[PDB]
């Protein structure tokens, strides 16, 4: 996702974490504001453009070598690659936070976890085809862009009504309501099935496989004849919106559950 998507995920997570988890995270981050997670949720996307952070570019993706829309699937050993991926990064940075939460690596580990759990939920962050749809040029509200970009940015910004941190906070409030009492309330109790702090690869792969199913059902199901030739701000956006909204919600809810496990101690 772009910045709005990441900040939205982070604000949702803030709404679900336990107080002890909040305190654990605020201490690591040096920030006890009511935007403590949201304020770091875009860091990985700036860091990757620097010489020191170049190595972390592949950590935003798992390039699933499936055959969408006919068939979708993610396989860790097949898809991660030698340079690492979102799944291997979740394992690395989660383990840093379990083993050395007071060390010098915890800060960036936590910022990575907050970001990357968001990215795992962007279906085209879990898809090899045309570099996750970057190579699929499209038209969106008259502008030339690509399919990856509209999932990261154009569509969630349109739905949220903007791109800023405050717009993200308002959007997060909306989606949080959907989880607690609204649209998602009767299904969110299954959204952490399979979660296991002792197995970050298994856990994150469940989430990645879930998001990747939407590459076939939603992202590419209209077929490339339609996608290449139709302005995607109309009916395409209409069908995409419930999907990216539920995935952003899932990302925040799952992020919060994961942070709770990271911070947890038996009293
Ligand atoms: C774990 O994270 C550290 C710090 O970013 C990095 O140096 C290291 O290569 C990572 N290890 C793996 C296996 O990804
Ligand atoms: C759509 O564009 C992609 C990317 O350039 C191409 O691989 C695909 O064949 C195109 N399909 C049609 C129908 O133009
Ligand atoms: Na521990
Ligand atoms: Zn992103
Ligand atoms: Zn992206
Ligand atoms: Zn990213």
């Amino acid at each position: 996702w772009g910045n709005l998507g990441h900040e939205t995920v982070a604000y949702i997570a803030q709404s679900f974490v336990a107080s002890s988890t909040e305190s654990f995270c605020q201490n690591i981050l040096g920030d006890d504001s009511t935007s403590y997670l949201a304020n770091v949720a875009t860091w990985a996307d700036t860091y990757k453009y620097t010489d020191a952070g170049e190595f972390s570019k592949p950590y935003h993706f798992i390039d699933a070598q499936d055959n969408p829309p006919q068939s979708c699937g993610v396989d860790y050993d097949r898809d991660c690659g030698s340079a690492g991926c979102s799944i291997s990064a979740i394992q690395n940075y989660t383990n840093i936070l379990l083993e050395s939460p007071n060390g010098s690596e915890a800060l960036n580990a936590l910022k990575f976890v907050v970001h990357i759990i968001g990215d795992i939920h962007q279906p085209l962050h879990d898809e090899n085809l045309e570099a996750g749809g970057n190579g699929i040029d499209v038209t969106y509200d008259g502008e030339t862009t690509n399919l990856h970009h509209i999932w990261d940015t154009n569509m969630p910004e349109e739905a949220a009504g903007g791109y800023s941190l405050s717009v993200a906070k308002t959007y997060a409030d909306l989606l949080t309501e959907r989880i607690k009492t609204g649209t998602y309330s009767s299904k969110k109790d299954s959204w952490t099935d399979g979660i296991d702090i002792k197995d970050p690869v298994s856990t994150s792969m469940i989430w990645a496989a879930d998001a990747n199913t939407y590459v076939c059902s939603t992202v590419l199901d209209d077929g490339l004849a339609y996608i290449n030739s139709t302005d995607l701000s109309g009916e395409y956006y209409d069908k995409s919106q419930p999907v990216f909204e539920e995935l952003i919600a899932k990302a925040g809810y799952r992020l919060a559950a994961w942070l709770d496990l990271i911070a947890s101690q038996p009293s």
